[PDB]
């Protein structure tokens, strides 16, 4: 590793603590987020030495490194697997990778106590005490650029129809990733049970789950038949607290009915949490139907796929609203860290624009990729059965999304046509470039997903193109 | 690999020219360095295919996107294994990382064009020509902060007596790492004279580069004796020619001291100029202006101590029989490619770069002497020890101390894995961090067993510890 380094957070801090061998390491920002990491550590294994270690910025005139010059480090042995929750929970609630660094680079200035009683864990910073030699750039812990997100969010997510009370900028919440969001508001509702109606981004349930939803009842499809299941259930006397769901599905592009949905939740009295990170507010109007709003500013809202964050919209016409304001704000605690909130804010003053562009080549690489012999058929709002659905909330003047899924006629094929498609290849979803998945990462099962980027309709018109010759014999 | 991704551009470049797959990459920002890569690919297998495509944000209302938002991307097989001068070569000119993140947010309106007939080569930026979302914090190339850097080591080297002239802002010149300025000061004296000397300068890019910048004669001299100072006084007197020396005036990892005033004075009767490197002596704690007509400086050790920034300096002394040859090329020749990024941290931690020198000099010399005591060291390389201790003396400083680099001798190799491994600090090849740092002789490619320290700004309580608890670690 020959410097300038990159990183290093974690291995800077086990060193700190004369722990760099023999531990796994993990830092959230949050000593609650460190804690559900040591309860499912301490659950599979009573006797785990798990050590919970606060790092702090101690002595200064300044607010700004006083508040974010601080991380907690979780140690535990290397014994413990980690499983699906742990995963989501480091994913929603890890530091940033601006912050890491940012708290890198103060780390000397640093000092570490913790609870239990190892004393090689209350060290002192070497430089404690001094000044730093650097200022960041940001001022007021991004709140100026705090303000245009919620801004943003605010306008985005306001209703065609003009008898609902428009999103204000105070209703909206931000937090430091999308998931870190879903959680939150997943406590917030804990204060009967939990519905997850067809929505698979895989983080969800762990989260819903370990807020206190013992065993939410879940319906993977999110069709009409469930919706009947869930109709009978509250007919018969059982009660529902909250309905979460996402609008506009992962992978399959699928639309929930949110006027029933909404209906239901009128007669039955639950709160409806929608998650709107794919088929976005631009494109989307769903604020009639949902109390709260979810979205992983992460993705498309930001584009450049450099910076995390995520919203909580709670509508002000929700008969809710009142109780679940007051949660959230008597709960809030700032964990979006100034340099991430300042890179959405840049980004985000074109997020409707870059939602209409990437929606107008989604829909036109699609239609190109549906008429392909080797196609069985292709999973975007306008040719999927929920198709009539869609336009229940499109907005007049917009498109139908950026995310697809193809559904190959052989799975060998489907391989062939991944391996050779010369485009970004991961799990991200909404960036300026586009980007291909196949099912077998994302944890039919040859179906491959693409997030369609900034790129024009010739550039990745060309690629499919060459990508699905050299896919044949 | 979920977003936020760092790094990335090499890969966001690949896939932009449709070559994702079968081929390495290197990013550079010059198109000599990348010719130079060519090259070496080229001799050591000429049926190699090498491109050489030049990435670019052509137009901009911001002079300073248009400017920096450029890099040039160099493809060659996977069958080529990278020697020891491609690794320098690369070290010293690859792009910064806050440079290689300034461009990959910015590739979208970036185009990239070819001088060979490859139409994958020739790619419009997705967004070219559109106004990216927000600007970098930084502001005219930053020159306000690279003129900081420039006054703080102008200040810095000012020799202890008062009738040497002074290095001024404009005798300083600012680039990329301290290779490149050393590839600089290289290729400026070749054109005038083909021997070069490097005396007593090892584990670095100096004898790559110094050989590659087209001196068909060198001399190595690896120990820096005066036995090797009389060969080359011989070979001088004799009719031997000699147009650079290059010399470290704090050597790795032994801590050896030069006799530079014996160099300059072979330099004053034979007419070639001394380079003198004080990355590891310093300009705090060393007075060595007054025998070097060029003075380097890799930025990115101690002097910016954070290890977060890159940058390297070139200080041409005024006082110097060629300064106005010196100056005139490298002014004459100057492109700046320090990212202003990282001359805005250069600046900003160079502010306590005589403190932390300070600081970390004296926590080496006490940690130093504490090992040197030890019953299992053999011995401890650390300018209060070593036999060319009296070398060091006629160039420090009064009130300043011994340096913040230093190597350990063990008694038995096997203590020596021992205590490495139980050294509970930072390990890894570099030098000059604000936290302590240790390396084998392995990662360094002199006994073999040998143990390098570069003590950072941790207190001696804290040090010894560390050091004291791996030397019990290390027993059986
Ligand atoms: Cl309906």
């Amino acid at each position: 590793g020959f410097c300038p380094i990159v990183g290093g957070l974690t291995e800077a801090a086990l060193i700190r603590v004369k722990r760099p061998t023999g531990v796994k390491a993990r830092i959230f920002i949050s000593r609650e987020a460190a804690s559900r990491l040591e309860h499912t550590v301490k659950v599979k294994d009573p006797a785990a030495k798990v050590s919970v270690v606060q790092f702090e910025l101690r002595q200064s005139n300044s607010p700004d490194l006083s508040n974010w010059a601080r991380f907690v480090l979780v140690l535990f042995p290397e014994s413990f697997e980690e499983d699906a929750f742990t995963f989501w929970l480091n994913h929603g609630d890890g530091i940033s990778n601006r912050h890491a660094e940012f708290c890198n680079n103060l780390l000397d200035f640093m000092d570490s106590r913790c609870d239990e009683d190892e004393p090689d864990y209350q060290t002192c910073g070497p430089r404690s005490g001094d000044k730093p030699a650097g200022l960041p750039t940001w001022t007021n812990s991004g709140l100026e650029e705090k303000m245009v997100i919620k801004s943003v969010l605010a306008k985005c997510i306001r209703s065609e129809n003009a008898d609902m009370l428009p999103v204000q900028s105070d209703d909206v919440f931000l937090y430091s990733t999308g998931m870190m969001a879903i959680g939150k508001i997943a406590r917030a509702m804990k204060d009967d049970t939990a519905v997850i109606f067809g929505w698979l981004y895989s983080g969800t349930l762990p989260l819903v789950k370990d807020s206190g939803y013992s065993k939410p009842i879940l319906y993977g499809r999110g069709t009409e038949e469930e919706l009947d299941k869930l109709e009978s259930y509250l007919a018969a006397g059982g009660k529902c607290t909250v309905l979460f769901t996402e609008i506009t599905s992962n992978p399959q592009l699928h639309s929930p009915n949110l006027v029933r949905i909404k209906n239901l939740a009128d007669e039955y009295g639950f709160t409806v949490v929608v998650d709107d990170t794919i088929g976005t507010s631009v494109n989307l109007d769903i604020l009639p139907y949902a109390d709260v709003v979810t979205t992983s500013l992460t993705k498309i809202f930001n584009g450049a796929c450099n910076a995390m964050g995520g919203s909580l919209i709670v509508n002000p016409n929700s008969r809710h609203y009142r109780r679940i304001h007051t949660y959230l704000q008597g709960h809030f605690e700032d964990l979006l860290f100034p340099a991430d909130a300042v890179v959405l804010s840049e980004n985000c003053i074109d997020y409707p624009e870059r939602v209409k562009r990437c929606s107008a080549t989604a829909r036109a690489i699609a239609h190109f990729l549906a008429a392909h012999p080797s196609i069985d058929y292709v999973n975007y709002p306008t040719l999927v059965p929920s198709r009539e659905e869609y336009e229940r909330y499109r907005r007049d003047g917009e498109g139908y999304g950026y995310l697809l899924s193809i559904v190959f006629r052989e799975p060998d094929f489907a391989v062939r046509f991944f391996d050779a498609l010369d485009i970004w290849k991961g799990p991200s979803i909404g960036t300026n470039s586009s980007i291909a998945l196949p099912y077998s990462v994302l944890a039919p099962k040859h179906i491959v997903r693409l997030s369609v980027g900034l790129e024009s309709e010739a550039w990745l018109r060309d690629r499919v193109t060459e990508a699905l010759a050299k896919a044949t014999p």
